[PDB]
């Protein structure tokens, strides 16, 4: 199994969600970035795997769910089986990672991408090991009820550029944003 990564789009006030939806209007190219980055495997014959909390799974509309071309794993301790359209269910992040290291999966999965939500991000971010965070900075304040956890810059280094990630400012629907990549190893 390959690298463990988080990916998120966050507003200036650290908002990632409002009532199971994005705090900001749909940004199509931002969605395209998300899709490209999470689905693109660097190894031929392998897929990436996406890990998300239950509420994140259900915040994806049925039309966009499961995230195609990726293995979809949902975290929940209430659920007894994976949601309709999902592939796997784990009761903890460690369990989900262990699952990827099984003989079944270890030969199939390249990159593991945590796609939300807050508690999943926090858990992964505060867990020793090699980890990258792919962060879209939405450069406006948007009313939110779910927030990205603090990035500890003592351990997460902002990378000066990264392949396949544009380094300049983007704009959609009058909203400016930029792509960042952070990396720790502890
Ligand atoms: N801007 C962005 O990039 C993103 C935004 N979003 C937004 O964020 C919100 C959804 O995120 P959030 O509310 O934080 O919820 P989550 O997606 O993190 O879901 C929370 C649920 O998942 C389960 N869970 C979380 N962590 C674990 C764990 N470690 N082990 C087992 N189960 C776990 C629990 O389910 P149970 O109670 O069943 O145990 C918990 O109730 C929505 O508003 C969505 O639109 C989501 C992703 C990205
Ligand atoms: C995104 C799924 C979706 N697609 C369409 N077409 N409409 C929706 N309403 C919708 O759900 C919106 C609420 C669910 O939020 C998520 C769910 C998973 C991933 C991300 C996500 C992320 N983790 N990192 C970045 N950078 N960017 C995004 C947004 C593209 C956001």
């Amino acid at each position: 199994v390959g690298s463990l990564n988080c990916i998120v789009a966050v507003s200036q006030n650290m908002g990632i969600g409002k009532n199971g939806d994005l705090p900001w209007p749909p940004l199509r190219n931002e969605f395209r970035y998300f899709q490209r980055m999470t689905t693109t495997s660097s190894v031929e014959g392998k897929q990436n795997l996406v890990i998300m909390g239950k509420k994140t799974w259900f915040s994806i509309p049925e039309k966009n769910r499961p995230l195609k071309g990726r293995i979809n794993l949902v975290l929940s301790r209430e659920l007894k089986e994976p949601p309709q359209g999902a592939h796997f269910l784990s009761r903890s992040l460690d369990d989900a990672l262990k699952l990827t290291e099984q003989p079944e999966l270890a030969n199939k999965v390249d990159m593991v991408w945590i796609v939300g939500g807050s508690s999943v991000y926090k858990e992964a971010m505060n867990h020793p090991g090699h980890l990258k965070l792919f962060v879209t900075r939405i450069m406006q304040d948007f009313e939110s009820d779910t927030f990205f956890p603090e990035i500890d810059l003592e351990k997460y280094k902002l990378l000066p550029e990264y392949p396949g990630v544009l380094s300049d400012v983007q704009e959609e629907k009058g909203i400016k944003y930029k792509f960042e990549v952070y990396e720790k190893n502890d």
